[PDB]
């Protein structure tokens, strides 16, 4: 049986983990591998000049250094950069804003490196009682129900729904169980919870809403949650979890 996924996410902007630097990348990303996080997602704000390169080089770093499955974002417009990403060795890349705006966007990725290449970020927001779909970072709210963009996002060709709500993201109040429970069962697809996390007992309640994986970055950036004890909590609470 699958084991639900700890994942960490790495904001990163010029060659350097941003918590004021936070390290560099890889090695943070080596630091996750070895104390037992599934797989890293890295997002990058680097100015659009030096963001493709800057981007491919820490894509190819990652994929020759760590031995982890590890998705890349922030940014993607277009095939032909997803395309560059992935085939200097991201194993997945995140789209959002410009999956929203060109849906294709996501068949093309799906249909060259296969769907499990193709993560669609989804941003929502609850507006006058309906869950809504934003783009521009959180920042507009488009007019899609969630209900409505999750069913075209898998008919699209999708591999992964990853589920920012934007109430919770940036507090560390807990996951958005309401809306997991929401989406899951309008998708076959993997969930990954994003936004909220704050103790323990959240990613237990984020897998019991019917999540798959669990993301997260400053609660395990400022050695603020172990992911062993957390994955022992886990484990003792009755949830699939890949230990060591």
């Amino acid at each position: 049986m699958l084991a639900k996924r700890i994942i960490a996410c790495l904001d990163v902007k010029d060659g350097r983990v941003v918590k004021r630097d936070s390290g560099d990348p890889v090695e943070l990303g080596k630091f996750y591998s070895e104390i037992g996080i599934d797989e890293l997602v890295f997002l990058d704000i680097t100015a659009s000049v030096e963001k493709r390169k800057t981007m491919l080089e820490l894509v190819e770093k990652v994929a020759e250094q760590i031995d982890i499955p590890f998705t890349v974002g922030g940014g993607i417009h277009d095939f032909e950069t997803a395309s560059e990403l992935i085939l200097r060795g991201a194993d997945k890349v995140s789209i959002n804003t410009a999956a929203v705006e060109n849906p294709s966007l996501i068949t093309q990725i799906a249909q060259t490196f296969g769907s499990q290449a193709v993560v669609v970020a989804i941003d929502a927001k609850r507006v006058d009682g309906e869950f809504m779909v934003f783009t521009y970072s959180g920042k507009k709210n488009t007019g899609i129900l969630l209900r409505d963009w999750v069913v075209e996002v898998e008919k699209r060709g999708a591999g992964e729904i990853l589920l920012t709500s934007i109430d919770r993201d940036g507090t560390k109040s807990g996951y958005d169980t309401e809306m997991i429970r929401f989406v899951r069962p309008l998708t076959t697809l993997p969930i990954i919870a994003s936004g909220g996390a704050g103790k323990m007992e959240h990613f237990l309640e984020a897998f019991l809403a019917g999540a798959d994986a669990a993301l997260a970055a400053s609660v395990f950036h400022f050695r603020e949650i172990d992911v062993r004890e957390l994955k022992e909590y886990l484990k003792k609470h009755g949830v699939n979890v890949r230990l060591e």
